[PDB]
C-alpha cells in the first residue's frame, strides 16, 4: 500500500552505478561509492531503511534529510546532492569524503604524520561546522570521530559532518556518550561540545579518553570525567590544547563554552607565515 516519493530506482541504475569500494560504514545503513554515468563524479550512497527493528521509519529519514537540506550552504556539512526511494530504502546522494574518516587519523595503529598544526586546523573546522549547526538549533548529537570526515587524506583535507540519523532541535557508543546523557537530563548544544572535546583529546593522544575494561567502567569514567591528564600522555601535548580540552570535558554541561566562545580560543589563534602581518605600531 505505501506510495513511494522520491526519484525512481529505475532512474537511479540509469544515472550511477555503483562500484566495489569497501566504505567500512554499518551493516544497518549501508553506504556506497557510486559514479555518476554522465560526468564521471564520484558520490556516497546512503541506502537507508524504512523499517527499522519493527518501526516505520521514513517520517524519521524525512526530517534527517529536511535537516541535511538546511546545512547546504555549510561547507563543514556533508552535503545532499539527490534522493532516490524504491520498496525498502530510501538513498541519499552524498558528497563523497574520499579522505575517510577523521577516526584514523586517532588510532595507535599509526604512527603519525600529524602535526599539532592540523590537528589546529581541524578542530577549527569542526567549530566551524558545528558552530552553524548550532545557530540553526541543531544538535548532532553523535559527533564520534566515525561521523567526521575528510575531504582526503594525500594532502590532509577539509572537515564533512556526517549521519544526521540522531540529529535533534534544542544508546549510542558507550565511550562517546556526554553525562548529561547518561543522567537523561535534557538536550543540549554542550553534548556536542563535549564530543568535540574528545576528538582534540583522540587526536592529539590516539587513545580513548573514556573507554574502559567494559561497559560498566565506560559510564563510571565518564559520570566521574575521570581523564588521563598525565605527563606521559601529555608530554607532547601544548598546554593551550590541553586547556581547549579540559574547558570542554566538564561534567557540568552548562559551564561548556559555546563552538563560538571555542573558535576564539588562543589554542586555535595561528598566523599563516606566508601572508605579510600588519602591526599594531604603524609606519605613520
Ligand atoms: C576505507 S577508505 C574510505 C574512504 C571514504 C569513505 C567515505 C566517504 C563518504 N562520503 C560521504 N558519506 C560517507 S558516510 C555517510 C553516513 O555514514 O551517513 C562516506 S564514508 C570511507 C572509507
Amino acid at each position: 500500500t505505501e506510495n513511494l516519493y522520491f526519484q525512481s530506482m529505475e532512474n537511479f541504475n540509469n544515472f550511477y552505478i555503483l562500484t566495489s569500494k569497501e566504505l567500512g560504514r554499518g551493516k544497518f545503513a549501508v553506504v556506497r561509492q557510486c559514479i555518476s554515468k554522465s560526468t564521471g563524479q564520484e558520490y556516497a550512497a546512503k541506502f537507508l531503511k524504512k523499517r527499522r527493528r519493527g518501526q516505520d521509519c521514513r517520517a524519521e529519514i524525512l526530517h534527517e534529510i529536511a535537516v541535511l537540506e538546511l546545512a547546504k550552504s555549510c561547507p563543514r556539512v556533508i552535503n545532499l546532492h539527490e534522493v532516490y526511494e524504491n520498496t525498502s530504502e530510501i538513498i541519499l546522494i552524498l558528497e563523497y569524503a574520499a579522505g575517510g574518516e577523521i577516526f584514523s587519523l586517532c588510532l595507535p595503529e599509526l604512527a603519525e604524520m600529524v602535526s599539532e598544526n592540523d590537528v589546529i586546523r581541524l578542530i577549527k573546522q569542526i567549530l566551524e561546522g558545528v558552530y552553524y549547526l548550532h545557530q540553526n538549533n541543531i544538535v548532532h548529537l553523535d559527533l564520534k570521530p566515525q561521523n567526521i570526515l575528510l575531504s582526503s587524506i594525500y594532502p590532509l583535507g577539509d572537515i564533512k559532518i556526517v549521519d544526521f540519523g540522531m540529529s535533534r532541535k534544542i544508546m549510542g557508543t558507550p565511550e562517546y556518550l556526554a553525562p548529561e546523557i547518561l543522567n537523561y537530563d535534557p538536550i543540549t548544544t554542550a553534548t556536542d561540545m563535549w564530543n568535540i572535546g574528545i576528538i582534540a583529546y583522540m587526536l592529539l593522544t590516539h587513545t580513548s579518553p573514556f573507554v574502559g575494561e567494559d561497559n560498566q567502567e565506560t559510564y563510571l569514567n565518564i559520570s566521574q570525567v575521570n581523564v588521563d591528564y598525565s605527563e606521559e600522555t601529555f608530554s607532547s601535548v601544548s598546554q593551550l590544547a590541553t586547556d581547549f580540552i579540559q574547558s570542554l570535558l566538564v561534567k557540568n554541561p552548562e559551564k561548556r563554552p559555546t563552538a563560538e566562545i571555542c573558535l576564539s580560543h588562543s589554542w586555535l589563534q595561528q598566523w599563516d607565515f606566508e601572508n605579510l602581518f600588519h602591526p599594531e605600531e604603524t609606519s605613520s
